[PDB]
């Protein structure tokens, strides 16, 4: 209990701010990660021992995928670290304890396919979960992992905590689910501006806790330019072979997806940019003040998409 992990200089400072990048350096990631729970929770929270166990088995069970990878875990992970950071007292010591784990665990397992390939593929999981087929699974999979031996992080929670932080664990999972992410902002919006907006009603913690959710897994759109910049191509890498896998069943990807349309990819990021993003972290301000930095940055970059259309700038 008295082994404070510390990062070096640049890094401790760093770390704080939203738009840190946790680097190159995989062998990192987990000292990152537990540097933030220690911070975030407290030493208390979590037994080191436990804690490193199940990290490395998390880590496994992310795949080598351009995007959708261990990397990206850490990152959205950060994300929550920050917000929880500059919105201390708004948050129960449960969810900030099942929240830093939501984000690492979200995209567990995933191939870097979207819900509808597995649907026209006709994949196993689609038949096992009509809606969020990816999302119950992500959720599943940190179960599996939580249930193997040396893993319950949680161990000291009465049966009571468990249930309620699991639940924290599955709603949080649920919500990246950018196709349930629409009617969750309209309604929080629509609730904030009639003044109905209550965070002691647990339905309405629910959805902000997801808003929370789409901020951080939508966070690349919140960096410095240069890794907005690089963190595109790894997300297109992925869009274009699921459209590589939609043209191999016999269908005309949207094109987004098509590798073949590459010159639509700026006028794409605005639509993007315009259609999800700026609106997520305007909403997400509304509610939660200390997140502008989020919304600042997003704006700067939707800025950044703009010079590029204009041929101020080459990608
Ligand atoms: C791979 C992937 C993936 C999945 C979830 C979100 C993000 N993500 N994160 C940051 C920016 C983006 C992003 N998302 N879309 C997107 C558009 C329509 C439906 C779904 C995603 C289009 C361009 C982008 O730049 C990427
Ligand atoms: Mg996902
Ligand atoms: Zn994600």
């Amino acid at each position: 209990g008295l082994m404070q992990f510390t990062l070096p200089v640049r890094l401790c400072k760093e770390i704080e701010l939203f738009h840190f990048d946790i680097g190159p350096f995989e062998n990192m990631w987990p000292g990152i990660f537990v540097y933030m729970v220690h911070r975030s929770c407290g030493t208390s929270c979590f037994e080191l021992e436990k804690l490193c166990r199940f990290i490395m088995s998390v880590k496994k069970n992310y795949r080598r995928v351009p995007y959708h990878n261990w990397k990206h875990a850490v990152t959205v992970a950060h994300c929550m670290y920050a917000i929880l950071q500059n919105n201390h007292t708004l948050f129960t010591d449960l969810e900030r304890k099942g929240l830093l784990i939501a984000c690492l665990c979200h995209d567990l397992d995933h191939r870097g396919f979207s819900n509808s390939y597995l649907q026209k593929f006709d994949h196993p999981l689609a038949a096992l979960y009509s809606t969020s087929t990816m999302e119950q699974h992500h959720f599943s999979q940190t179960v599996s992992i939580l249930q193997l031996e040396g893993h319950n992080i949680f161990s000291t929670l009465s049966s009571s905590e468990y249930e309620q932080v699991l639940e924290i664990i599955r709603k949080a999972i649920i919500a990246t689910d950018l196709a349930l992410y629409f009617g969750n902002r309209k309604q929080l919006e629509e609730m904030y501006q009639t003044g109905s907006l209550n965070l002691n009603n647990q339905s309405h913690r629910d959805r902000v806790i997801g808003l929370m959710m789409t901020a951080c897994d939508l966070c690349s759109v919140t960096k410095l330019w240069p890794v907005t910049k690089l963190t595109a191509n790894d997300i297109y890498a992925e869009f274009w072979a699921e459209g590589d896998e939609m043209k191999k069943l016999g269908i005309q990807p949207i094109p987004m997806m098509d590798r073949d349309k590459k010159d639509e990819v700026p006028q794409g990021q605005l639509g993007f940019y315009n259609a999800v993003a700026i609106p997520c972290y305007t909403t997400l301000t509304q509610i939660l003040p200390p997140t502008e930095p989020l919304l600042k940055a997003c704006r700067d970059n939707l800025s950044q998409w703009e010079k590029v259309i204009r041929g101020e700038e080459t990608a």
